[PDB]
């Protein structure tokens, strides 16, 4: 039973100071025997690339049944609204922020994005999902809470969804180049081979 | 008693086809009585001009009161989830569209932000509101249901909400140019004169003489 | 000789008043016997998208012989500035505009991109160019300058460059509606059938 | 003989891979006795803003007679072009980059515009310039040629403009948290303390006590 692989958005950032803010996370969607899984089902702001892919996939938000994220910011979980019918796997560390202390806007809109998962599974890193076909790690490089996948999957090989981490191929070069942070370096390092990196803000780069 | 306007949010388009829509409107608080009322909630990507603002006011969103929309789409409503303890105002034939039929997503989006909207009042169009403070028109020359409010406002004086009929200055121009719509420019000649317009998606501006 | 079109940009918008402009127009590019013609350039916020497409076409900018302007605004002509090898056609009246009035800033940009032309084609609207594959009008519901193309193309049968007197589909709907501008509805009656619509801020649009 | 700082632009990141790349960094403003100076004069999509903030000062691009570079990407040097009677300073090793290796159109842009410069100061790093009001340190954990320059200002004390060793204030709070660049949290240490850092790409902060 293969896992099959399709990047329904590639990620980016919209943001100026005071006025904007529209980042949008990379979305992930993977099937596996009668599972339809998305990791970081994204923003708003990607809803008409997500009714183009859903329309060619010829599935609705109905029949999506894992949603996983990387971490509970907004631009990457927004989306999960849309998903009555998923399990939500989300790392057991975010129950210890106050999501109402974020702002008295903002605060509200997570609170009420969170609220709407009513099937939750809280991970702690090291799990392996799906039939060993998702490896989850937990990766507190950019929020306590963060997770990071690797997927074993046949169309595209050994696939790391790092999140936010590495938010874009710039931020794994520094890794790279030797400047950037060591924790993520050696992540990377315990990782070991991949075919694929898959970055929250950026397109995907095979690794050198 | 006076009715004061500060606009929050000026509004902006943020649209690239297949990959990126965030549209954003332009955010009106108004002042009057104990009354404080919003036109166009705006959306989500506006998220942090609100923060400041209100916190500039001193405000939460658990004191408006009342919240108007030019029309349904969700660039100039998405934030009406925030304000709880409001009463909605919307024209009537919004009911008589088939929202879930926008895209299976799209469709629940809004779906999911109409049915938050627990107390409604349906417009009809030419109602004067808030001590005869605010007249509605019905303006549909861009959606069935869309309004436009005008704004009689003691510090910015007769103000213009014209919502997506004029979405910029750029519209206006051309209407003005004698090229735009003819029942938009006949609109504006029967509103007269005004001191603000205020556009969707740009700054104000002060109309020509 | 048949004409081939490609879209190598889908236009769009980005716009925060105060604070941010970057808009950017949709980039036509056509093939015609040994002419290599772009229709509106774009903008600099294009410059992947367009390195990706020239890379994909084994093209250069070097190698773009003509250079069309639907009107002069920088969303739509920035992108100018890398044809230096090409000729350019664009309605004689923009000659009319002071462009250094646009603004210190804004203006000193729309002159360094306007004085890099250095071979100009003036046209007045109705010509038939490319073996008259490529028909000009004059539409100036916009700005006084403003020009749509109708190509006929082999691949993609009959196109309308509409510029921006329709920049998105939602001002399209909007004169079948019957409640936009009388002039655009008149045009767009005069051209007939067309199988495609190419609006610079928006998709495409079978009509 | 007192230096006066402006934020003209507060810079951002608006980027949808393979579609849109309108980055455009902070704009810093500085007035020196009869020098009027530019750090990072930003991006075209910045025009406008621009504009209003030349309008206010009373001053054109003429009037700018120093414009200095923390590193050579386009949404920091763009703008470049508008400034003719300028001196442009720049890290010496800037010119062992290949720019026409960036691509046939992006690396025709970076020549375009890097061409447009006619007189240029080659830094090295650690240069103290404008009566020593500005110290210049080398900072490559970005690009090689990548500077930050400590300001002492009058109307914000001493300010570090970090460039992209710290994009936003989210990169600058993953170095406190002790999981972000070593080399990075090195040189904000040597820097020591200091009244805001302003960052290319957030609004400005000040630091952590
Ligand atoms: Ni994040
Ligand atoms: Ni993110
Ligand atoms: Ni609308
Ligand atoms: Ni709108
Ligand atoms: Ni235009
Ligand atoms: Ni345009
Ligand atoms: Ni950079
Ligand atoms: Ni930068």
């Amino acid at each position: 039973h293969h896992m099959e692989l399709k990047i329904l958005v590639t990620g980016g950032n919209v943001f100026v100071p005071g006025r904007l803010n529209a980042h949008f996370s990379t979305v992930v969607y993977l099937e596996h025997k009668d599972r339809r899984i998305i990791i970081d089902p994204g923003n708003l702001s990607s809803m008409d690339e997500l009714e183009e892919k859903f329309s060619e996939l010829g599935i609705s938000p109905d029949d999506i049944t894992d949603v996983l994220f990387t971490h509970v910011h907004l631009d990457h979980i927004f989306n999960s609204v849309l998903f009555e019918n998923a399990t939500f796997y989300v790392h057991e560390v975010y129950k210890t922020k106050n999501y109402l202390s974020f702002g008295t806007i903002v605060g509200r809109i997570y609170s009420k994005v969170i609220s709407s998962w009513k099937n939750v599974v809280l991970l702690k890193g090291e799990e392996s999902l799906f039939d060993e076909k998702v490896k989850v790690f937990h990766t507190p490089w950019h929020a306590r809470e963060h997770l990071s996948f690797l997927l074993d999957t046949e169309n595209a090989g050994r696939v790391l969804i790092t999140g936010d981490i590495t938010p874009n191929r710039l931020s794994y070069y520094d890794i790279i180049k030797g400047y950037g942070s060591v924790q993520v370096k050696n992540f990377l390092d315990r990782v070991g081979r991949i075919d694929l990196l898959v970055f929250p803000h950026d397109a995907p780069l095979k690794p050198e």
